[PDB]
């Protein structure tokens, strides 16, 4: 009847039930596992042409009704009851629906709170979130967005939210967000075949050039907003610079570290996924939360297809970078990321170790089980980049599975951008 | 036809077409990922009460040798014809047939080199094989594993041996090593409830401590070999002091390391695997490599429910350890991995850092996907417990699934021997 899991550092156990509400989407048979695909198209939720078939979407509507209801502390069966025949007739006489403010609410939520690779799923109940399903035109988009980035940036003190766009109708008409990310940094190509900047934005910031925007040349260039507006071609928008906080890097003790002249942006906002909820699909609805020290500390600035800036550290601190097995590397590594925790506290501006985190989550983890039987995890994004055993979670056996509602992958949009001019 | 597999570190790209010709067996479905699971019933061989019945058998046997024959540089046609004939009329006159002596090399190689959760597999050709199918006592069982023993440690130039005892018959004359490893430390629950040892082998501690082996309380004792031979009852063999090569451990800068009074054996060996092959089931093969350093210095030395050593070298260090964002457990790791290579190293006893072995891994893999368009390996046991992504393999997508000749787990003996006296 379930799955059973246990811990091995405290030898804790868990019976998973909630996995059989389970989509059946995921690639992996009794052949072979795919666990480790880094985007796999089971997680990914590509354009459509037409609309949903109201055959099919009444089904999942009725369902998400009924997930929501249930969730209530007390029973309403009169306002549930009617809300189902609400619905219903909306899909017959519209051809679809619209759900309502406390709906959608409690839809960004439960889709958080159902993000197998998120780590800081503690957080789920605290979230804003800014109804722009009026939108209409790119630039208001831009106004929404600039207002997003200031609510939760708030000084350093930083606050989670998502800002949610109309719903798909027909598939030709998306409001999106072409960018991976609300902030983020250029990458260039010299002339003298070097890369500046961002080694993995070459290609997008190669876009934003072909639309107009002038590269900058600068290796901490923050990239346009291209937005794309019921379905039309997209618009270039600039972040106003008074509107991202960033923050400087420097070592609490090695005092020639400022001088390798770093920093990075406080924000860290997903702004190309798609919501799916009762069988309707958001495909523009950006969300931010607050940093984890080590994906600045471990991936953007030691990832070798990144800023890869290991060896000069290492050089910096005087250690036998020629030898592997001295273990220079794993000393840097350690050294960058107190300097990012450090520089982020100093500023006052809210970052989380990954210490602090994964223990967050098995409390999370474990409150989930005896809430609703179940938490869908997947091991390979949440164990931290570095020092993984060390941390509970390594420990931990997981089940991945997808619910609903939830956060999918979509493909790039300029890949399937018909332009009209 | 074939899965694409990526590494995002390099871009390069692999097509994987092996895993057409895997068992289908995994546990994960449709509806969840089962990938993160320790010892899964699907990697378990069990016991048995009755031979294997030849409709199972055959297929299986023919499959073997037409697999042993392929892997062949200049085919040898007649010589595959009379072996399909020989083995054929073997298991209708028998019930079963013998590997020849060439066949079980080639068994236990291909074995090693299926092995999904091996690190070290680039060294899979070269492994000394010692044929003791011949066995029939407990007491020439120990003998053949103390010659293993002193080949294989080799003064601290350690080389990859296996030991293969007698096949599997009925099930109820198996040759099996009870330990999980040929050389491991004592665990004992004291008066009070307190641990002396390594907690994580108190249960196998007090096995052999029921059987008669003598208690020294200690925090490194040696246990005794537990030796089941022809399904008997298990004997009880201490491994001669002599043959146990052991590294004191010290710290290249820290002189209060060795006040810690830490070392640790030199040889790892697993021995409660089963080998299978052509649908033989070898229970008694113990097998050694040499260690990779994060071996002992992160899961021996650091795991809470082992060794547990992180706060003592953090204090003695001077770190902030009331503070988790200080990353002085991060610190502590590296110093504490640091000693340990240097003291096998002092020592001259063979030893491989988690980088070098990371890389190697990436040579081999590059290989086995242009020797065969395939190469089964678990993410989860390849990228090493510290440092994870400052590797290589971090960043390489992998497929899992079993092949055969395979290692399979078994079920302790002590939990399904039936006693006899
Ligand atoms: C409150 C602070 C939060 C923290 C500390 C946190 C932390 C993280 C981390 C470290 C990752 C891994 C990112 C990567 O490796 O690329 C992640 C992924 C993710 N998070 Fe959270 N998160 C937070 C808030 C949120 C919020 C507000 C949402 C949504 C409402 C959310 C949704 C997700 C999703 C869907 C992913 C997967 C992204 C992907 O697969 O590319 N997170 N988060
Ligand atoms: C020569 C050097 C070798 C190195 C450096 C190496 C390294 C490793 C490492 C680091 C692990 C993970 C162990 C754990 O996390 O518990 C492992 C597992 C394993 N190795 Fe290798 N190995 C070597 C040789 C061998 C040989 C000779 C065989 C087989 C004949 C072998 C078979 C396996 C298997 C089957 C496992 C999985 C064990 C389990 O799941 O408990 N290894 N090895
Ligand atoms: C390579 C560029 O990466 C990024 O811009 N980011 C790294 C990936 C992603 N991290 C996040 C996202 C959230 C919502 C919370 C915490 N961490 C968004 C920020
Ligand atoms: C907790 C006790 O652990 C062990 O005795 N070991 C750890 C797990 C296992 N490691 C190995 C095995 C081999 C064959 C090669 C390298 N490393 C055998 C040694
Ligand atoms: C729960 C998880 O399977 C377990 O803690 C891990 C993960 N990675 C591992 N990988 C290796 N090399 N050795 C292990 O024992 C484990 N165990
Ligand atoms: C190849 C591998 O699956 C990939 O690089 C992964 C692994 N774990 C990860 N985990 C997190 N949190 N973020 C990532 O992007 C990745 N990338
Ligand atoms: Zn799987």
């Amino acid at each position: 009847r379930h799955v059973r899991i246990k811990n091995w550092g405290s030898g804790m156990t868990f019976q998973d039930t909630l996995h059989h509400k389970a989509k059946g989407i995921l690639t992996c048979r009794s052949k072979s596992c795919l666990g480790s695909i880094m985007t796999p198209k089971s997680l990914t939720r590509g354009p459509r042409d037409k609309p949903t078939p109201p055959d099919e979407l009444l089904p999942q509507a009725i369902e998400f009704v009924n997930q929501y209801y249930g969730s209530f502390k007390e029973a309403k069966i009169e306002e549930h009851l009617a809300r189902v025949e609400a619905v219903t007739k909306e899909i017959e006489t519209t051809g679809t629906y619209q759900l309502t403010g406390d709906e959608l609410i409690f839809a960004t939520k439960q889709a958080w709170r159902n993000a197998p690779r998120c780590i800081g799923r503690i957080q789920w109940s605290n979230l804003q979130v800014f109804d722009a399903r009026s939108c209409s035109t790119a630039r208001e988009m831009f106004e929404h967005i600039c207002r997003h980035v200031r609510y939760s940036t708030n000084n350093g003190n930083i606050r989670s939210a998502i800002t949610v766009f109309p719903q798909r109708s027909d598939g030709k008409h998306d409001f999106r967000v072409w960018n991976a990310q609300l902030i983020r940094y250029a990458g260039y190509q010299m002339p003298d075949g070097s890369i500046r900047g961002d080694p993995a934005n070459v290609e997008f910031t190669q876009l934003c050039i072909d639309l107009g925007w002038k590269p900058k040349y600068g290796r901490f260039d923050v990239v346009p907003l291209v937005l794309q507006a019921n379905g039309r071609d997209p618009e270039l928008f600039e972040i106003p610079p008074d509107l991202v906080l960033e923050v400087a890097m420097e070592h609490p003790k090695y005092e020639w570290f400022r001088e390798l002249e770093l920093k990075w942006y406080a924000l860290p906002a997903v702004a190309n996924m798609l919501l799916e909820v009762g069988g309707l699909e958001f495909p523009g609805c950006p969300f931010n939360g607050w940093y984890m020290g080590t994906e600045i500390g471990v991936r953007d600035f030691c990832d070798v297809q990144r800023y890869n800036i290991l060896e000069e550290v290492g050089r910096r601190m005087g250690l036998e970078t020629h030898k592997l097995a001295s273990l220079w590397k794993d000393q840097a590594v350690v050294e960058i990321n107190i300097a990012v925790l450090h520089s982020f506290q100093k500023q006052n501006v809210t970052i989380m170790d990954h210490h602090s985190a994964a223990e967050s989550f098995m409390k999370y983890m474990q409150n989930e089980y005896r809430s609703r039987g179940g938490c869908p995890a997947d091991w390979i994004w949440l164990v931290p980049p570095m020092s993984g055993s060390i941390t509970p979670v390594f420990h931990q056996e997981m089940l991945n599975y997808v619910l609903s509602p939830f956060y999918y992958y979509q493909v790039e949009a300029w890949k399937t951008h018909v332009w009209q001019d």
